[PDB]
């Protein structure tokens, strides 16, 4: 209802999907302080045609889970991973015909970085089904292009609301780890506050430099806010960006968390 | 008003702003095809503290227009320029205390490229007020992070409306010239259509691959659309991005242009 909400994943016919994530967990700053060096976000964007290989999607997904997903633990990494396998519904054995892996993940500590370098030594480039390779890439960086909605939602259980104002701001980060350490932590600490000396400086930092002044009136009139931090991964090659289908946004139900029913 | 609408940030207090652009001109694909030289988008992001120099904002704005804006003609360039000057409101002369130039522009013809290279040799690095220099930079490329709003606007003359759905999609372009040639032209040609075989394939191309299907219902229910194509200029240095405060969006007042008063 309120808090972090993940967008629904892509719907497709005759597909087994496995989805694994701990990104809903709040950033734990005490844990991330144990990483003392920058490390790039790891990106997987792999797919392949399996037609004729006589694999089942159970085999495909179990093998990917064994060489990738089960090696990335929620206690060492923040990750969001989506593994798809399409099958031939008309094939008497319903063999797989394709698969895809989409993932981003970040080591959370220096020890996690150590583990990661050993995992990569073993599995980067792993041959998947003699069709493609498990290629784990370094994102060069990430551009967050963040949208803010402020408005009045009559019915909190439904999607429509009266949009009063929309703003965009854009920031470059070295990694999704830094996004979580700096931006996501601050959303939790100050975006869900009705203390004016918390939320308005939050607006000045992330929306625009005097947004606190502009939004005081707007927050008094509003009861519902959203932040959509679109994460645009900047890859090494010129012109190569990656935006995962794995999205999240923040809904702020002021009407339910504050006595005055509004956001200030 | 509908079509391209400029959306600068709310003007800071005690500021003189001049805004110059021909970007509201629709793309003419036949004219744009006459350019054979790929050229990067030109970027100006200049600012300086003028406190104590006893300049008026008129002095500032006229000097900038003489060495910059007047030199970039709308018949050789597509440009968008915002020149700001803050003044000391309590100073009896209200002297200037700061200024900024924000601009992006593209040569429209091979001859315009010729003029540009000569203009740059003369004026790149020009001394502005013994405080900073006029620097024109090459954008490496542009990431467009485009937002779509669809909803129900009761009163077309005011801002609020009932938001039904929002989507983001992201694209890389080499230049703003390419953005206008590919995306902006298509906005004019198909987004401003109530032909389902025009607008819904537009959605399939630019929003997401089956957006026509999902939006069919929503466009029948909606009467108001917006596209916010945020242009994130990627500069040469790693981690260096530029977003101008000069934004534009496209409003589509389906109530004013279509017989059944809705977007389909």
């Amino acid at each position: 209802t309120d808090g972090l909400i993940f967008s629904p994943l892509p719907q497709n016919k005759n597909t087994v999907v496995r989805h694994y994530s701990n990104e809903q967990e709040m950033p734990n700053l005490s844990q991330m302080a144990q990483r003392t060096i920058d490390f790039p976000t790891q990106i997987v964007r792999v797919s392949g045609n399996l037609t004729g290989l006589e694999l089942s999607c159970d085999d495909v997904e179990n093998e990917i889970d064994q060489v990738f997903s089960k090696k990335i633990s929620p206690n060492l990494f923040t990750y969001n991973t989506y593994v798809s396998c399409g099958y031939d519904v008309n094939d008497p054995e319903q063999h797989a015909i394709n698969f895809s892996i989409q993932s981003y993940f970040d080591p959370l500590t220096d020890n996690a970085v150590d583990y990661l370098k050993s995992y990569l030594k073993e599995y980067n480039g792993y041959n998947l089904f003699n069709t493609t390779t498990l290629q784990i890439e370094n994102a060069k960086g990430i551009i967050v292009s963040m949208n803010l909605n402020a408005g009045l939602k009559s019915n909190p259980d439904k999607t429509p609301f009266t949009l009063y104002r929309q703003d965009r701001n854009n920031f470059y980060f070295k990694s999704n780890f830094d996004v979580r350490k700096e931006l996501i932590s601050d959303i939790y600490q100050r975006f869900y506050s009705n203390d004016p000396d918390m939320i308005l400086p939050f607006f000045d930092k992330w929306i625009f430099s005097y947004a606190g002044s502009v939004y005081y009136s707007i927050l008094m009139a509003s009861n519902y806010l959203e932040l959509q931090p679109e994460r645009i991964f900047v890859m090494e090659n010129e012109g190569d960006i990656f935006v995962s289908d794995l999205r999240y946004y923040f809904a702020n139900l002021c009407m339910k968390r504050n006595p005055n029913k509004h956001c200030l």
